[PDB]
């Protein structure tokens, strides 16, 4: 049957890359702890804002700028900032290649998407791609928004 | 703020003014925050609160009605009438709906404590649960039907 989950690998970045990308800057952030009975999340995206409710069914909700700036200062120590920059390897994978602000600096990483899910294994990374983190619990999304600084 | 809390034997006649009221948690009292939607006749409120600090953003009604089904099992919808008794003291009435029907409770603001412990209630007011664990605001709002 056709693809229901998406087929990605992550790394971490070497080097930046040279090339076409398109910068998006992002910030998110959870007004929720993991073991409340419901998680509650802050986003922007570029231009939009929106708030999302999950109870494990989701309901998300657009707001605007103050409504977000009101809000965003419940989310602190929970929170993820950073550039997303999307491009294309020269074989024409996509890639997003996010470069991390405040506290999560220097970190930047790289995610792959793969048409089949063999691609994805025999994948090469390039030179500028730094080690494989696809399986470390640690580079998650919600690792990287609870983690604390120093 | 002095106020007593009774239920209501007869509702009373009068001057009064009717607000509808809906009133829903999204989260449940062990959560790390309390997180309440609010209608207000015609504006509407989500309100955020962690034990302190407190966070209230005016909603829309499609906002609100969006997530209002996200309280399911944690609300309390009521109208609320504002009145004065003979003397002048304050009074705001309510009239539960959904599963907390037929509970109706009345409540008194006075400007003493004296005042409040002299009050002599009225006829209509039933018994006192100024007191009662049982008749706060989120204990109404987290019982549940049957
Ligand atoms: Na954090
Ligand atoms: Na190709
Ligand atoms: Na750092
Ligand atoms: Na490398
Ligand atoms: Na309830
Ligand atoms: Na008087
Ligand atoms: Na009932
Ligand atoms: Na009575």
């Amino acid at each position: 049957g056709h693809m229901v989950t998406e087929i990605e690998r992550k790394f971490l970045v070497a080097t930046f890359p040279d090339g076409e990308l398109h910068a998006v800057p992002l910030r998110q952030g959870y007004l929720t702890t993991p073991t409340d009975s419901i998680e509650l999340r802050l986003r922007q995206q570029g231009t939009e804002y929106f708030m999302t409710l999950k109870s494990e069914q989701e309901y998300e909700i657009q707001i605007d700028v103050t409504q977000f700036e009101m809000l965003w200062p419940a989310t602190e120590g929970r929170r993820v900032e950073k550039t997303r920059y999307s491009g294309k390897l020269p074989d024409g994978q996509l890639f997003e290649l996010d470069v991390f602000a405040g506290h999560l600096s220097p970190l930047m990483l790289v995610e792959v998407e793969f048409l089949s899910e063999d691609a994805a294994q025999a994948f090469i990374p390039p030179p500028w791609f730094g080690e494989e983190v696809t399986e470390d619990k640690r580079y998650k999304n919600k690792a990287l928004a609870l983690s604390i600084p120093g």
